[PDB]
């Protein structure tokens, strides 16, 4: 059950470390000719304009294949660079023109070329972004709310939506071609009897002229092929060109017949949907299924070059990159643009799904180790234990994937919300932790974060944070009589910043729907075609809406604290633990009643140790929020989702939350979604485990998001992974849904810290994703670094 | 019978002159301001822009009290001149800058500081128009139709929508302080467990902002009144103006307290209304039922002084102007905003309506004698003797006023459209000859001018236009086996053109409610507040949408002609028709046989004789129409309704359509309405009243338009009278819908043509309003002068 990896072919290796040399920039040819493309097309329908967009920039956006590729298709001409996308958002591009490239996380050059034409672009944008639409829409309150950081909903208020897994597996046997043909056959179908025609009549002709672009930029890359063929001296080298330009001049038009054309069509997908939108999170999907009948059928291809045409891939998917605001830019922070890919789980019938492909996969993870993808696998009752301890084997390489998804909780999970049987089935993930049915949801999987430490801290003050009365006055901490009057609080508290949180959701939902719906991306989802309404419309079949809660371990042991600490115990009084709140614990006052009074709230039972008063308190806290979450509806018919899972800003949102009844000093980092609080889980990965299953996973059925970290040595041998797979299996069958695991000495983290340029591939989990190390802010390399430490 | 006019004060009479005097100037202060407001408010929701634009406006607006007003708001700093809203269209404008002043119908000063000061507005506008969205969103099929003078919907493309009668009576109780108050208790009263809200509460919002804006309006009148009142060396103009400052402090901002005030309350209305929206034929309606309280109420003011004041609200709505580009100028002609007030008719309880202010509104028409008021009555069986006979011996002044519409037929015909009785009962009429149930609808009461004389045209030539395939192949004219057949082709054609009419109305629909939904307005329409809604999302309760037939005397003696002179009486063949119709019945070759055939169809039997046979073609092909029109929807969820009116483009339209079988030439004139050709009802107006009376006039909903003309002498003495109200009975008891009247020699209308100078305030009847017969095109003057003259 230890069986090994082979290595990748030198060119792999080329490639590869061309992503890991190359230093990020801005670039402008994308953002100038979107602009251009609004400027020339004020009089068209949102719809129409952005197809004019998406035409105009396949047909002019400057083409680029890097020396070795097989699989070509690139974004940006410089590797790892972004390219500006203004319809959403600009302003802080042109502030950060002199600072960006020395910014802490997630850095970027904007050479002064770049700054003056960006300059010039972003003269037309001012007030004509979907982001200041969006502002506009929402009270002043809940704007007030944003602003004390009891939530946010950045992602898609500042760039594009994206977190959608596309029907690469349509594209593959019918084309762009095929796509259009549906739409033209569409078109001659339409009821024209009433008024409501007209729009959809508009879509339509917006789907086809972005798809006949969609053709163009794929011919214009094989025209490129062409001339490097021509131009080479390497006369095998000449050969792979001129086959590359066969193969774009074939894909994705129409449908793939070989593998090398089917490995193409799925990158055009992936990276010119990351062209007509900045959204990140386009997740593969189940692509060892989708892509798996492209291989067996092609009894040409051998196996070696097949695995090459999979760690090419995987190596492109790390080509894209995106910028963000200093301050957005911390929470997804390591360059990740989020591009989920699953593996293995169940055919919608119920026969186990694994086929060759699925081992591929995971041997392109072996070989490239770069943080993209976001490599998964989906875990089910009978799942080959060859799968699971071959998963396992490959954890233990310290790269932090695959993630792990449990069906037996997430099936019946999306079945609550709407979903059928036959299409939870074929569910794939999103982004980090997220669960849709493929090519049939507009998911919303990340619209937005939420500080449920925060709520409890102004539940503590009366509704009131700084000295700004911000929710309602809910009761005095002094005056609570039980726990029954906290909950009560609690409670109001929590209806209020939760009604004001969907109140921007559908903010940011209306303004994306009104001012930039998409032609291109909606025609890969059902029902945008027979519907003739965009993704943005409310054109897929399942509508959601995901908000993040996170301070849940925090929320959960301060609750309890109060419990045990002042009702139970009687150890101190409300009065005195308000007091020491104010004075963080005099942290600075020296006041030394409020460090024995910490040093009590240290040392109360915490959640995550297999102990059932305290376990039950963080999952009632959990089930306050994701049960407020539920009761609320978006504009495209949809209902919102929990979903607990900190991308990297459980140090950043930390900062927004003064000291917790739990003995947490004011502004420190909070708890990775629903994992056990840093360092506080102290009785060992069991106990662990059995903590965190105990919370209402089916109820957040946007996605949790547990992490564990191993040393090495405990995953040694056969008996190293046997263990490991005995724990995955007891979490999982006790109603978990997701955990991943980093498998990493301290001192290695410690070495990547004071010597940043020998460790420049040294790639590890953040949360639901995996970043390089030394991109990651000192203060989150910490976090990482002060997890607890899981010992078998 | 013969009672008399009394005479108006010498300050009327000066009032009245200062409008006729006046030389219209285009100016440009609203829409330079109306231009700055858009580009500061580019984030906002349309709604919520357009509350920035009508408060821009409203707040800086010039403000100018004329001399001798006892009634004061003007929407232009010049008399009787017009304003420009770039917002529905521009280039047209701008292509006319020198021309404007020297065109034939309807020209305007543009002085080059104005010229200059548009020509900077306009460079913010192209493709931001409402024009430009509503003209993308229709097919190249119903642009080509359109191009090739089938139908137009140039009105609302061009301009703003109008065409309403808001609710008087609630801001004269409550004023805009009330307005703002239902807004505020639908505000507090919003469901606000989805996210239908979001966009409620933006129009709401958007509400109070503009009625807070008109208030500063009202307030702004009142400074300048007392700017003026303090400069005034005159005390009895002193007294005045400080008596016209305390009218603008309260009204409209609060509700009337005297009949002055109430005058005030109503012009402040009926102006402002056409600042935010260039929309014309906005209709005061029942202004002597809503107004009448207040002159009732005041037991201070004498009728002398009140009779006065009426005076002053006839001529202040004479000042109000509108231009449009030069083609569409010739189709509204004579400086016409068709601003339509009616008296009379039943209460909401079924009996008689009239009131001391009914014949007070009679009196002002006679005092005034200008063309506005569009001054209308209503009868119904319970008409008093006394009320048909003043007003006949006022339609005796020839002035064309007032229009005369029938209760029994206009409350039944809005029975079938599904307005209540107790609804239909209040209607009034809107622009010419449309009935709404005022402030309950948004009746689009002329969305387009559909030319079904072309479509005869356009069927006996198979479906061409020029060389040009426009409709179905239907067959060709020399294979038709009987009248069945051409009613099928016929049919076919105008299923065909009928549905393109309707993708236009539709797009201009939608483009307004996409790019300029109304606050102003839509607060004073049942039931935008209600439902959070603008009249331009489907606010109102009632929604219409009515487009108007052009040749329905022309189809039918065309197609009677065929019945009789082709297959009865087999006096032509099918060949010679078509090569007679192809040839303009040799107007230019010479072909006798052609001048023959020409004489043997024109003096085929016409409708506008009682003669059954061919008056129920007529009736066949106006249902052709009406009957294509009735199955259509617009995107506010209400039923398309047919009119039959000509405007001002009888002469214009005809200049659309070849020779037809009835032996009309090419390009000669149409008819006007449901009226019989010209000078074709031979047997008297009796006659000719059974004909039109024989057409169904409750299926075409949107209104029909009756013509008729008379020798002075004919309607002199009370005998001429009791012949006068005996002749209107006759023609309403047989179920036609409207009738109006011009009394005018032959030798007056020519000698106004030949000594213009000397005729300056000849006022006559053009079809649904009067006009300054020298203002007129030399070509609608010969049009008018060219109708058959009546005599008992």
């Amino acid at each position: 059950l230890e069986k090994g990896f082979t290595h990748p072919t030198d060119r792999v290796v080329r490639l590869k470390n061309m992503i890991l040399h190359a230093k990020p920039y801005v670039e402008s040819e994308r953002a100038v000719l979107a602009t251009e493309a609004y400027k020339e097309n004020e009089q068209l329908p949102a719809i129409m304009r952005r197809a004019k967009v998406v035409e105009k920039i396949f047909n002019e956006l400057p083409v680029t294949i890097r020396p070795d590729e097989l699989i070509v298709g690139a974004v940006t001409i410089n590797p790892r660079s972004t390219e500006i996308c203004p319809e959403f958002s600009y302003d802080w591009v042109e502030k950060e023109f002199d600072t960006m490239a020395h910014r802490v996380a997630d850095p970027f050059i904007i050479e002064k070329k770049t700054a003056d034409e960006l300059h010039q672009a972003f003269k037309y944008w001012p007030g004509k972004t979907t982001s200041s639409l969006a502002a506009s829409y929402m009270s002043e309150g809940t704007k007030e709310s944003m602003s004390n950081g009891v939530f946010t909903v950045g992602n898609y208020f500042f760039g594009g939506i994206g977190h959608v897994s596309v029907d690469y597996g349509k594209v593959l046997k019918i084309g762009f071609r095929g796509i259009i043909d549906e739409v033209t056959r569409a078109l001659e179908n339409l009821d024209r009897s009433t008024s409501d025609y007209i729009k959809k009549e508009q879509f339509y002709n917006a789907v086809i002229l972005s798809y006949q672009a969609a053709i163009n930029f794929a011919h214009r890359y094989a025209q490129e092929a062409s001339r490097l063929a021509r131009e080479e001296r390497d006369p095998t080298r000449q050969r792979e060109l001129e086959q590359i330009a066969s193969n774009c001049t074939r894909v994705p038009e129409y449908g793939a017949t070989t593998f090398w054309e089917a490995c193409q069509t799925f990158w055009f997908i992936q990276s010119m949907l990351q062209i007509e939108s900045s959204g990140h999170s386009i997740s593969p999907g189940r692509f060892d299924q989708y892509m798996y009948p492209y291989l067996a059928a092609d009894t040409a291809i051998s196996s070696e070059f097949a695995q090459e045409l999979v760690d090419c891939c995987w190596i492109k998917l790390n080509d894209i990159n995106k910028t963000r605001d200093e301050i957005s830019a911390q929470a997804f922070a390591g360059y990740a643009v989020f591009q989920n890919l699953c593996v293995g789980g169940q055919t919608e019938d119920g026969r186990d799904a694994t086929n060759p492909l699925t081992y591929m996969c995971m041997e392109a993870t072996a070989h490239v180790r770069l943080p993209q993808p976001s490599f998964s696998i989906r875990v089910w009752q009978g799942t080959p234990d060859e799968f699971l301890y071959r998963a396992c084997e490959l954890v233990r390489l310290g790269l932090g994937v695959p993630a792990m998804y449990n069906d037996e909780v997430i099936i019946p999970a999306l079945q609550n919300r709407g979903v059928s049987l036959h299409d939870a089935r074929d569910y794939c993930i999103i982004g980090c932790v997220e669960p849709q049915a493929p090519h049939r949801t507009e998911g919303w999987h990340d619209a937005a974060f939420f500080n449920v430490a925060k709520v409890l801290e102004i539940t503590l003050n009366n509704g009131r944070s700084g000295n700004k009365q911000l929710g309602p006055m809910t009761g005095e901490m002094t005056q609570y009589a039980g726990m029954d009057d906290f909950y009560a609080a609690f409670k109001k508290q929590m209806a209020h910043f939760v009604h004001q949180l969907v109140e921007a959701c559908n903010s940011v939902d209306i303004a994306h729907g009104e001012r930039c719906p998409l032609p291109f991306l909606s025609a890969l989802v059902d029902d945008c075609i027979g519907r003739g309404k965009s993704l943005q419309e409310g054109g897929a079949i399942y509508n959601f809406t995901g908000p993040q809660a996170f301070g849940i371990a925090d929320t959960g042991d301060s609750v309890y604290a109060i419990q045990k600490q002042v009702f139970e115990d009687r150890r101190l009084t409300l009065q005195e633990l308000k007091g020491a709140l104010d004075a963080n614990f005099g942290y600075r006052s020296g006041n030394p009643r409020y460090e024995e009074i910490r040093h009590i709230l240290e040392n109360s039972p915490c959640f995550g140790n297999d102990i059932d008063d305290v376990d039950l308190v963080a999952r009632q806290c959990a089930l306050i929020y994701c049960q407020e979450v539920e009761k609320y509806t978006n504009p495209r018919g949809g209902r919102f989702q929990a979903g607990i899972y900190p991308v990297s800003a459980n140090v950043l949102f930390g900062k927004d939350v003064s000291a917790l009844p739990d003995g947490r000093l004011a502004k420190e980092p909070l708890a990775d979604g629903v994992s056990p609080r840093q360092g506080k889980d102290t009785l060992g990965p069991t106990a662990a485990a059995n903590s965190v299953a105990k919370l209402d996973h089916f109820i957040a059925s946007n996605g949790t998001l547990y992490n564990q970290k191993f040393l090495p040595s405990s995953l040694a041998g056969e008996k190293g992974l046997r263990n490991f797979g005995g724990l995955v299996r007891n979490y999982f069958d006790k109603k978990g849904m997701h955990v991943q695991f980093n498998v990493i000495d301290r001192n290695t983290l410690l070495e990547a810290q004071k010597n940043p340029q020998q460790h420049q591939d040294l790639v590890v989990r953040v949360a639901g994703y995996s970043a390089q190390f030394v991109v990651l802010a000192k203060e989150v390399q910490d976090d990482i670094i002060s997890r607890t430490e899981q010992q078998f």
